[PDB]
């Protein structure tokens, strides 16, 4: 119902969200119980921009203040553009600075979302803003006068929105920053998630390995994702998470819209991995505090599948693990949320004709009326004959990490209550599960 954008400061983890009108203020010490803290702002003109620690007071309201830059309508025109805002008081509560814009809209429809980063080695900070298809970048010596530096021109991946940029160090021990937004690739048969450059940032100017995005999610529903820093340790992972949008795939005339407008996607770790070369790829596990959730756990012998292996398990949230191997087969997974007659299912597999990890939600409720947003798909190599699946199920979502989660899939998909059981497939040839565990979840959501 409240998309969450966390930032750490100050011990704990903190978001804001508009609430109609005001600027409500939510705490939390370990992503899990959040606890809302009263209203930050009385009155406010979903919210777009971000949160940053002036710890060495270049702003001039004190080390440590709490300054966001928020894109709201101009009072002339209602074009959008940068607005200050200040919290002298470890962000309980903030006050605009003056009457003006930071950084006035230019004469342009899309100029929002602001993302400032403090950019050490530059001793400056820095904005990337959200631009139409490009992202424009900002310098700024003290948060409240800006120059524009550069812009990243996207290509064929429609309207960018929220971008992000940060450093992290892969694990060969390279440091490389990433540029990010989400953005919507489905006229190239791309996601409409979160598109990522690993490259190189000079302050003022983004220089991407390669033209092409990668994605770091190839579900139907993972949008305007964010990430943010890790507060118990920062370069060597970070957390993110996104909205899954319900309300947008409504396809009727009439403007009327049930309760469930969407929900916010599980917390992941992100961590950078280099592939070999000067390739590097973001890797996604679900945040390993979800453990704490576990009410029991069922853990199953080796099994050989050739078709079908019906589980004698009853579950509805749950995160379920496993190996796959195989030799010559078509496709292999599993049918999560079985219904008792068969009938209804969420089948999360790989094709290894096709090339491609999928996620069905075609035979279960599902958000599409037009029944054209059913099965999402990520490559994955046709060679490669064995697979690790990491799968939270809920009773809104499936989200499915694979191997160390270079690719993931996250989906809207509605089962039924009393649709619990778990059948294991395969089409044209046998394959070997190995390690299956279903650890059942108390749900947070
Ligand atoms: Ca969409
Ligand atoms: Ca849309």
């Amino acid at each position: 119902n409240d998309p969450q954008k966390p930032v750490y400061f100050n011990g704990k983890y903190h978001y804001y969200y508009l609430y109609n009108t005001e600027w409500r203020h939510a705490v939390s010490d370990d992503l899990v119980h959040w606890q809302d803290q009263g209203v930050a702002i009385p009155k406010y003109t979903p919210w777009s921009g971000s949160v940053v620690v002036d710890s060495q007071n270049t702003a001039g309201f004190g080390k440590g203040a709490i300054v966001a830059i928020m894109t709201q309508p101009s009072a002339n025109d209602g074009k959008e553009e940068q607005f200050l805002w200040y919290s002298q008081n470890g962000g309980k509560t903030f006050k605009p600075y003056g009457e003006e814009p930071v950084l006035p809209n230019p004469d342009t429809v899309d100029f929002r979302d602001p993302k400032v980063i403090w950019d050490e080695e530059d001793d400056k900070w820095v904005m990337a803003l959200a631009e139409g298809t490009k992202i424009g970048f900002y310098e700024s010596q003290n948060l409240k006068e800006w120059r524009y530096t550069s812009s990243f021109q996207t290509e064929n991946i429609g309207i960018i929105e929220c971008p992000d940029l940060f450093k992290m160090r892969a694990d060969d021990g390279t440091y490389k920053w990433v540029l990010g937004a989400s953005a919507n690739g489905k006229g190239a048969g791309k996601p409409n998630t979160y598109a990522y450059w690993t490259g190189s940032f000079n302050g003022n100017e983004f220089t991407a390995d390669e033209a092409e995005p990668q994605w770091l999610d190839h579900g139907f529903d993972w949008y305007a994702g964010v990430t943010f820093e890790d507060g118990e340790t920062s370069y060597e992972k970070r957390y993110a998470l996104a909205w899954m949008n319900n309300w947008d795939y409504a396809n009727r005339t009439p403007t009327w819209k049930d309760n469930f407008n969407g929900t916010d996607s599980i917390v992941r770790q992100i961590q950078l991995k280099h592939k070999g070369g000067n390739q590097y790829s973001l890797a996604s596990h679900p945040i390993d505090q979800l453990d704490e959730l576990t009410e029991s756990t069922d853990e199953f012998e080796r099994i050989e599948v050739n078709g079908s292996k019906t589980l004698q398990i009853k579950a509805n949230t749950y995160q379920l693990e496993a190996d796959i191997s195989w030799a010559d087969l078509k496709n292999v997974g599993f049918r999560l949320r079985e219904s008792a007659d068969r009938k209804r299912h969420i089948d999360v597999g790989i094709s290894a004709e096709g090339g491609y990890s999928f996620v069905n939600r075609g035979f279960t409720g599902q958000p599409d009326s037009t029944r054209t947003y059913l099965e999402s798909k990520a490559p994955f190599d046709p060679e490669k004959k064995r697979v690790h699946f990491t799968i939270i199920v809920d009773q809104n979502t499936v989200e499915a990490f694979i191997d160390d989660g270079e690719t993931t899939h996250s989906n809207l998909a509605f089962p039924d209550l009393n649709d619990t059981g778990i059948t294991l497939f395969t089409e044209n040839g046998t394959a070997v599960f190995e390690n299956l565990k279903i650890k059942h979840l108390r749900s947070i959501r």
